[PDB]
């Protein structure tokens, strides 16, 4: 009888990796807010909401909805949308 422990010789792995180094320039080609698409009130009772219309691209009512916070960035748009409607400015 033989009480041999194990019958293994050795164990070696590959672990081979190869990578290069580069870096090309990619044009941002980002979009910009052209004007408001639609207006919607916050059912939660927060503030006002307005959709952002991409210049050149006309999306449906499922466009991007921006919070009142965006008003500080696209104020001209928020007011413009109202001006086009024919509504007077807030009470003084």
């Amino acid at each position: 009888g033989s009480h041999m422990e194990s019958k293994s010789s050795s164990k070696k792995l590959k672990e081979n990796a190869k990578e290069e180094e580069g870096g090309e320039e990619e044009e941002e080609d980002e979009y910009v807010v052209e004007k408001v698409l639609k207006h919607r009130m916050a059912r939660k009772g927060g503030g006002y909401e307005y959709l952002l219309k991409w210049e050149g691209y006309d999306d449906p009512s499922d466009n991007t909805w921006s919070s009142e916070a965006d008003c500080s960035g696209c104020k001209q748009l928020i007011e413009a949308y109202w001006n086009e409607h024919g509504g007077r400015p807030e009470p003084s």
